[PDB]
C-alpha cells in the first residue's frame, strides 16, 4: 500500500472510532495484527483478541480531530485528540502497515496526564 | 532501565543536537542501534553508521523544545522543535536494559518546515 493509502486508513479508524464501531474497527488489522494500548503494556495479539479489545467503544459516540499525521514508508504517526462525553485525549499513535494495507500494528503513547476537561 | 532516566536520556540527545555534538549523541546509542531519519528512508544500523550521520552536527548550533514527551515502558514518544526555519517533529526511541538507545524514528518532512 501506498503512504496515502495508510493515511486514509488512518481515517477511517478514526470515523470508527467516532462512531463506536468496534467490528469495522476490528476489520481494519491484519489477521496477526498487534495493538500495544498504551505502549508498556501487555500486547494484543491478532484480530480476535483486537477485536474484544476495543468491544467497550460498541455503541459510543465520540469525537476525533488529528492535529498532524505524518504517513511515511509503511508508517503513520498521527498526533489526535479523542473527545468522550467528558474528556479529552491527546494521543500520540503509530500504526504500521502490511503489503495489503492493513494494519499491521499500532501502539498509543498517552497517559491521564493527557486528558483535560 | 526506568522511563524517567529514558525521559532523561531524551533531554541529553535534544542538548547535544543543539550544541553540535555528534559524538555525545553516538554514544548515547546502543553499539547496535538503528536510526530512521526520516521514517521509510534506509536505516542506518550500528553505533559508528550513527556517529557518521550526525556528523553534519558538529559545532552547529540550533534550538529544540519539546512539546510533549511521553516515556512508557522501554519507549519514549516526544514531539517537538527544531529551529530561520522551525522543523515540529514526533520521534519515538527505544531503550535497551542498560538505558543507551536501542532505536530512533522521526517522523517529519518538509511540509513540516516553517518559516
Ligand atoms: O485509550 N483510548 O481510548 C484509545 C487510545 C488510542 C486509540 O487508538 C483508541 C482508543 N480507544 O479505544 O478509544
Ligand atoms: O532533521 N534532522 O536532521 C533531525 C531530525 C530528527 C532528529 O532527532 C535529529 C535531526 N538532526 O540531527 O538534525
Amino acid at each position: 500500500s501506498t503512504p496515502q493509502d495508510n493515511a486514509n486508513t488512518v481515517h477511517r479508524y478514526l470515523e470508527f472510532v467516532a462512531k463506536g464501531q468496534p467490528d469495522e474497527i476490528a476489520a481494519l488489522y491484519a489477521d496477526d495484527a498487534t495493538v500495544e494500548n498504551p505502549v508498556g503494556s501487555e500486547v494484543h495479539i491478532g484480530r480476535q483478541a483486537i477485536r474484544g479489545f476495543y468491544g467497550n467503544l460498541e455503541n459510543v459516540q465520540s469525537r476525533t480531530e488529528v492535529k498532524t499525521l505524518r504517513a511515511l514508508g509503511h508508517e503513520v504517526a498521527f498526533y489526535w485528540t479523542l473527545s468522550i462525553g467528558g474528556m479529552t485525549m491527546d494521543i500520540i499513535s503509530v500504526m504500521t502497515f502490511n503489503d495489503d494495507g492493513r494494519i499491521k500494528s499500532m501502539k498509543a503513547y498517552w497517559t491521564p496526564e493527557n486528558i483535560t476537561q
